DNA sequence: GTAGATCATGGAATATATCT
């Protein structure tokens, strides 16, 4: 069907940055299709269409649930707090490097607490040549990435607004 | 009712005789 979401690298308004965000679809894109290879599985009925250098999407009905499902199981947060981000394949990364990655995109991403609210600090002492060292890190609980659906879409229609975005 | 100002909210080589 037509594209309500149509993005291409060749295009010239692109940055880097977009660049670097299309990759970040086009992998979490490919990592729900490994989970959610079924139409129906999928929220909203979103079917994506995916090249080389290019990514598709299409949905069914208003797209405020679409890109609502599309959010909600991208960015995610474990029972530990860490992180839960479905692009990078989580399973056979260790505790260890999700603890560095969350603490990476806390401390450059979402370096203000307007954007997120934390929850309680946990320390672990894990296992390193008869060593327990605990690392001590601040679980997460919410932020502006897991509702950035209510700025995208228009209040009133419940669509994507059809002017810039602040 | 809205725009400007304020406040919260942060993580842990010479002389001499001679010729003319």
């Amino acid at each position: 069907t037509q594209p309500k979401i149509s993005l291409s690298l060749h295009a010239a308004d692109t940055t880097i940055m977009h660049r670097v965000g299309m990759t970040g679809l086009y992998m979490t894109l490919k990592r729900l299709e490994k989970q959610y290879p079924l139409s129906r599985q999928r929220g909203g009925h979103i079917s994506w269409f995916l090249t080389a250098d290019t990514i598709e999407l299409f949905w069914e009905g208003s797209d405020f649930i679409a890109l609502s499902w599309l959010i909600n199981e991208s960015f995610q947060l474990d029972d530990t707090g860490l992180i839960h981000l479905v692009g990078l394949d989580n399973d056979r990364i260790d505790l260890r490097q999700k603890i560095h990655i969350h603490e990476g995109i806390c401390g450059v991403f979402l370096r203000l607490n307007k954007f997120y609210q934390a929850g309680e600090i946990i320390n672990t002492e894990l296992r390193f040549e008869e060593k327990q060292v605990e690392y001590q890190y601040k679980s997460l609980t919410w932020y502006a990435h897991q509702t950035f659906a209510e700025k995208l879409c228009e209040a009133d229609t419940q669509q994507l607004r059809h002017d810039y975005i602040q």
